């Protein structure tokens, strides 16, 4: 159980970050050297 949350939760993720609204971007996991 990894290679289907590489897929499914960055799906998961997308879609409720804002997949059709500007939020898309904003509460993304952003990575350390940014964050």
């Amino acid at each position: 159980k990894v290679g289907f949350f590489k897929r499914q939760y960055k799906e998961m993720m997308e879609e409720a970050n804002g997949q059709i609204a500007p939020e898309n971007g904003t509460q993304t996991p952003s990575p350390p050297s940014e964050k």
